[PDB]
């Protein structure tokens, strides 16, 4: 609803695109395909790389630094797709660029995009 409106995080449903940690998610939530909010689904490869974002936790009024690591080596799940860009910068500032495939580091050289986790990597 109003794709152009200010972002408004919630903290009650991790499979929804307005869940507070997915502020900078691009792709699909791992929770919808066998993974978890922070673990990869069976069979996929955990990347070492990621893009970061600092997202507001409406519940505690704090901000944490989210490391969007991709689970790879699989075709896109197709379930629960999102594209949030809270503070996303251009490609020439990768640490904060979300169109890049952050699969670097996955075992076996997996570079195909399956889903993305939203683990907290630290405040603020």
């Amino acid at each position: 609803v109003d794709p152009r409106a200010k972002w408004q995080p919630q903290d009650n449903d991790i499979q929804a695109c307005d869940y507070w940690r997915h502020c900078s998610i691009d792709g699909n939530i791992c929770d919808c395909s066998g993974g978890s909010l922070t673990n990869c689904p069976p069979g996929t490869k955990l990347a070492t790389a990621s893009w970061v974002a600092s997202c507001y936790n409406p519940t505690d009024g704090q901000s944490y630094l989210i490391a969007y690591r991709d689970c790879c080596g699989y075709n896109v799940s197709g379930r629960c797709p999102c594209l949030n860009t809270e503070g996303e910068l251009p490609v020439y500032r990768p640490e904060f660029a979300n169109d890049i495939i952050w699969c670097f580091g996955a075992e076996d050289d997996a570079m195909t995009y399956h889903c993305t986790i939203s683990p907290i990597v630290g405040k603020a």
